[PDB]
């Protein structure tokens, strides 16, 4: 149907049809009479998978023969979403498969909806790893993603009586056609035990053993015939485990619990032993695999020339002492040489400055679980602090500030400090964030080793986040400037020459309208909710957090409602306000915010005076597959975190690429987005980082705003009195108390500017032609935010490898 | 190479080769450079599996269109062993696959050794179910095996310091290519809760739910193109299970523990709640599946005309009250009609008369776990006892004896009584056993309902137990009488006309020698143990139990050793005595017997005076795949249970078919074996059932035998004094004490006759020609013991269906 989806050749369609029938028969053991829609999905999945394997085998063979430097991306999260459409896109198979299935009497889009999301992540950090894998394969890097194969990913969110309910994401129930178990590469991982000192070094003895079994998933590059590997470890008990008899067999579950479930926290540290076990499990198994592959290419001087290890946040920080352990205890290298190898191999990416998100593990935990690693950490710390003392003689407070060991009630290890000490490069994820790191939390470290500190502004893959989710937009762009932009997003700048092109303006606006109609229909079909498709689609989708300020959005919604009720017969630009995202199960305030949103919708959506002018909808179960649907449909992107809190954001980039305008603070990557598009083409409001700092020195008094803003006063009175909860008048007491007395994120301080800025959004939307022209100026300047750009920067500036767009033989 | 293994046609070999390469590439994602022997096994397994699927789909389609009466074989055990060779045999693919793999540079026998046993059974009862499935498919019956998919089968046995050690049988670690998951046929199973009485009957409410997910395995008939199904249920937690968050997800293991592990008890009842859950789990899921299939053919009058349910022992006895529950509570049938349907549908097979093996469930357990079923059992009991009272007025003791409820310290339900009451047919498994049932333990029931009681003498499948494991013998037989005997074993009688044929005598003896050489080499290669291949191979392989009297064998071995030591320079027929089998982990005496056997070997095997004249070997990890190796190699089969204790035995039949002579008591099927072959061709010794009864009335005094048999006295003195355990003199004190004071199985009583009989075995073995002629007379009369004969009898006399040898279209 559309060009960017590839060719549907006679030969290819015929072959896809026969291979589909073969899999339905031999693989699924079904015929057309007893086959379910799910059977048809799997038949297609296996058919597409067949096309990967040849390229997958020859890619890995190519790496063995050429022996390039290998990149190992270690992450506790890989938020992959669905694989079927992505594989078709990257292999240029989409139109051919669409044709083949149509001829078999099936709708491919219907079949695509059957696939479960691989929800092995919480949000931005996990999705970044997924975009990164796509870009590394597209740029022909010898890259491996290493993580954990969680049996249960991020919970499925149900809304019951306006409250979030959690249920287990049993994503593997029907099987996973994409993975390949590799039980032959199973490796042992050690826990507990004790340290013995001998005449020939230290020995870690009397350990408990858990086996790590790898499952490999292909990661195809964009039409370059490269297929890289994501390797995910699964926990297995050894067969002599606890070996009355029956209980011993049943107790195998304890060991295998390591890979059972993803911790559902985003931007929050929970210091649980199971999480620590998960973190060591991935690191220990991965490092053995790395070293094995390095030897099968004795002399570890060349190790950093052939190996780069990227630490995604501090979660895999134990890689540093684990590498030291293997090099010193097992390979018999001297400390200084082992340390040189470690530092040159490891690099660390920081993703947050929020104090509650920073990993600080109690010493007593590491003492029991990993006795040898604690000893190595202490030694690293002593040697590091000796360097600090020599550099800054007499500065005793610096020594306490920089220490890997934090003293207090319970002694803790600061994993961020460990990462900086043992890495040759430390980067933040957006220019403002990387600057904040050098100025505030890592200031002492920057002063000691300035060369270590870098910036790598985040990006998103234009394959999933344009071609896959918005083929209509991808097509109208390709019609003008060709297809090369898909792996060279900077080419979108060529669209600036079409800003006054009447045909293009109309086409851009048409694609958005179509996307909105499709999403409005999805809401009626799957959720029985009614919306006006001619209204402005105002959307905020991201994890529920106080710092992300879903509460500020709520205040604006109530302001709009109150203004309508005051002057009912006055015209207002109709809006559909959509908010979605999951709350961490133990985060009370976040769960209260979800309830507030639904409670507002309950009042607003059923007021006859409002009509179709204002609708408030909570988007249930926000996840990658839902993002792919709602983002192309959005008119307005809400990126309203308190300045200095959102390290980068990536949702922001997705909305920009897909034809929404942005209302936002100067926070994270918003700053660079506004810089690229021009501030005139961005709806910027609120305090800058400097303004927050000034308010903090003075002391933030929320009462001042309440006293001086009558519209804000009314809302707080409405909340307190039970306007949005008539049967439970005091339901939102915690929210009011927080807002009034202990708001870390200064919601009231940005309220006036936000509401004013929103009025300017409504004004522009009244002029469709000028709205669309501003949209074109955003899409045209979104190029910098391709993860291809990001990965090329990591490659050249951290890993010391050159990216390549050259095809491998088909 | 050999005829019975089928044709190796040019076309077939070429196709097998290309499909093997396809699976290695697309299925296993490997090339010939990085492929392991296990990869080659799986490539072959998938290739052979492809040939099943077409026949499997069309068999089940045929059953849907013809709508025959369906047979449901319910068992907690299916001891299947390996599947690869069996599938090749039944599909006539063995020679073709051998040729294809040879041309690819691979040895097929080497690849066959890689497959894990499906060890989902303990011994005879589980293996009988496996032989039965093979025969039902071969006889073209619409039959389904229903059981549990245990994650862990019977433990792997390790011998350490002469002691049994258990380790988990993680048989699914590398995957199972034979099974197909059917998550679309997942069914709920209910536990606990309470019973509410309404105006419209009783209701079972507030239950806990476990899901039952079926996995289907094909069961091919012998070259008739029939492929039946074995359906095994796996336990799954519902997704809202216990839905802080993390613990709730981890607790899903509790529900899924139902299908985790097979209870490793053979002929012993362990009254554990987990076992009861297993028993209900299989019954509840199966019955829903049966009823669903019956409706998809309202009027349950026709239910018994379309459904037969066979209960393999009392383990699935809950089928009776569960069927009643569904019919009364859910389908709204009146009690009397539901009972009529139940009785006509269900039939029960008893497998033991040992009191410790009989299932008697505490009422308090059933009260808590299955409250509605207990109520139904009480009602069944009241109505049944009213019938007894009307038939035998005033016989109050009969009423207490026949009751389903046993009074005492803890009230118990006798599941055997439940089965008789609710079944239209009750059978024992050998003529002597079925007679014992009518005369002793079920005498009261036989008197009430004589028509209910039948015999069905056990059998073994000649496919696995001759063609597969002994192709050399199968071939020399086929050379004379053709191939038809493989599915018509009675044809072996034609071999009687060759008893004086010099060519045949030589060929029979040659096949045995070859088998012995091959096994003697297997012992050196895999276990580094040395044996003389010219010695008499004296073997006892079966589970370790006091009733099976491995101890009597031990006494004979020591007698032989002592006689050699007394007269070293006297000639004796050299023997290799092999004993193997697993002991239940909690069965202390059985574990002591294993230690005794190894301890004897430790002394005997290292005595220079003995030389190669006597060797004692414990066969480690006895299982189906090992039986297939050792049984063809045996000269002498030990079947020496105390008369009246071995219900049938099936190992006995396997040895008879494979050219071993039998030394045995007149117990179980031994009686019928001797009847078929002629008593002159069998080494019969010891007490008959009547003799045991006489001794029991008098009182068994072991001291009498000790006092009057000096050779026996010496052995007991040797055991007590520490002759076989110098470092631990009192090690075997428990064994001596048992033998002397509390031997339920009268080991001493049969000692003299046994030793005398063994002397006659050695005498015959000295005359190879006459030994072989007697062997021919055994093989020639083994026909009755085909499970094809057994299943044809069940079909005609219990199920009311006619077997068929007619082929389905290929
Ligand atoms: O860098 C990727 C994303 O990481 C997010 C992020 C940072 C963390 O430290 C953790 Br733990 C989870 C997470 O999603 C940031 O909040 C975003 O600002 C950023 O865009
Ligand atoms: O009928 C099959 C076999 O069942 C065996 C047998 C009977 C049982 O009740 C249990 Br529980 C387990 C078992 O293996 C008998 O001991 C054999 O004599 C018989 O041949």
């Amino acid at each position: 149907q559309i060009s960017v989806r590839g060719l549907a050749g006679v030969e290819n369609v015929t072959e896809l049809k026969k291979n589909f029938n073969r899999h339905l028969h031999f693989t699924l053991v079904k015929d057309r009479n007893v086959a379910t829609p799910r059977d048809y999905y799997f038949a297609l999945a296996h058919t597409v998978r067949d096309h990967l394997v040849g390229r997958w085998i020859r890619t890995q063979q190519h790496y063995y023969e050429k022996d390039p430097k290998r990149i190992y991306y270690l992450s506790l999260e890989f938020y992959m979403g669905r694989t079927l459409q992505n594989t078709m896109v990257n292999l240029a198979l989409e139109n051919a498969c669409d044709e083949a299935t149509y001829q078999l009497g099936l709708d491919m889009e219907e079949l695509e909806e059957i696939e479960e999301d691989a929800g092995l992540g919480n949000g931005g950090l996990g999705r970044l790893a997924a975009c990164f894998l796509d870009s590394m394969a597209t740029l022909g890097l010898a890259a491996y993603g290493y993580g954990i194969r969680y049996e249960f990913g991020i919970f499925n969110q149900k809304i019951c009586g306006g409250w979030q309910m959690e249920e287990a994401d049993d994503w593997l129930r029907y099987g996973n056609p994409w993975e390949k178990a590799r039980p032959e590469f199973t490796l042992p991982v050690h826990f507990y035990g004790r340290v013995e000192h001998t005449s020939q070094g230290a020995k870690w003895v009397d350990t408990q053993v858990v086996l790590a079994m790898p499952y490999d998933t292909p990661v195809p590059g964009y039409r370059n015939n490269v297929v890289n590997t994501m390797r995910l470890w699964s926990a297995k008990a050894p067969n002599d485990f606890n070996l009355g008899y029956i209980q011993a067999v049943l107790d195998r579950n304890l060991a295998e619990n390591i890979s059972r479930v993803l911790y559902p926290n985003d931007n929050f540290f929970e210091g649980k032993e199971l999480r620590l076990k998960q973190e060591y499990f991935v690191v220990a198994a991965t490092l053995q695999d790395i070293i094995r592959r390095f030897k099968s290419s004795t002399n570890f001087d060349a190790f950093p020339d052939k190996v780069a290890i990227q630490l995604n946040d501090t979660h895999p920080s134990l890689a540093i002492p684990e590498l030291m352990r293997v090099l010193v205890d097992l390979e018999r290298l001297d400390w200084d040489k082992a340390w040189e190898v470690t530092v040159k191999t490891c690099a660390y990416t920081n993703h947050t400055v929020l104090p509650e998100a920073l990993e600080r593990w109690p010493v007593h935990l590491l003492e029991t679980l990993l006795p040898r690693h604690l000893q190595i950490i202490y030694e690293i710390n002593q040697r590091f602090l000796n360097r600090v003392a020599a550099a800054f003689p007499g500065d005793v407070d610096r020594l306490r500030r920089m220490s890997l060991v934090e003293e207090g009630a319970v002694k803790r290890i600061n994993m961020a400090h460990l990462c900086i000490a043992g890495s040759h490069a430390v980067n933040g994820v957006a220019r403002i964030h990387s600057e904040i790191l050098k100025k505030t939390i890592f200031k002492d470290f920057y002063e000691l080793e300035p060369h270590k500190f870098q910036n790598k502004t985040n990006g998103i893959t234009p394959r999933r986040w344009l071609v896959l989710c918005n083929p209509g937009l991808a097509e109208i762009i390709a019609e003008r400037i060709g297809e090369e932009y898909i792996s060279d997003l900077d080419q979108l700048r060529k669209l600036l020459s079409y800003v006054d092109d009447e045909a293009f303006i109309r086409d851009v606006a048409k694609v958005k309208q179509e996307n909105k109609l499709k999403f409005a229909a999805y809401l009626e079909r799957e959720y029985k909710v009614h919306i006006n498709p001619n209204s402005l689609f105002d959307v905020q989708v991201k994890r529920i957090h106080e710092y992300k300020r879903q509460l500020l959005n709520c205040l604006h919604v109530i302001t709009l409602y109150n203004r309508i009720k005051k002057e009912p017969n006055k015209f207002v630009v109709p809006r559909t306000v959509m908010i979605g995202g999951k709350a961490a199960p133990g985060y009370h305030m976040a769960k209260m915010i979800i309830k507030l949103i639904t409670a507002i919708g309950d009042v607003v959506n059923h007021d006859p005076v409002v009509g179709d002018r204002l609708r408030v909808i909570f988007l249930e179960n926000y996840r990658v597959s839902l993002a792919e649907k709602v983002i192309p449909a959005a008119d307005l992107s809400e990126q309203i975190s308190t300045a200095g809190t959102e390290a980068s954001g990536t949702g922001n980039m997705k909305f920009m690429l897909n034809g929404a305008l942005t209302i936002g603070t100067m926070d994270g990557a918003n700053v660079e987005m506004a810089e690229e598009a021009g501030e005139e083409n961005f709806f910027i409001f609120g305090m800058r980082v400097e303004d927050v700092d000034r308010l903090d020195q003075r002391g933030y008094n929320a009462q001042e705003y309440y006293d001086r803003i009558p519209e804000l006063r009314q809302i707080i009175e409405q909340l307190s009195s039970g306007f949005f909860s008539p049967k439970q008048p005091d339901l939102f007491k915690d929210i009011v108390n927080m807002l009034m007395h202990h708001d870390r994120f200064k919601v009231f301080a940005d309220y006036e500017e936000y509401v004013k800025c929103q009025e300017r959004v409504s004004a522009l939307y009244k002029n469709p032609r000028e709205w669309t022209r501003m949209v074109i100026r955003n899409i045209a300047t979104s190029g910098k935010f391709s993860s291809d750009r990001t990965i090329a920067q990591y490659a050249r500036e951290i890993w010391g490898v050159e990216p390549s767009r050259q095809r491998l033989p088909a």
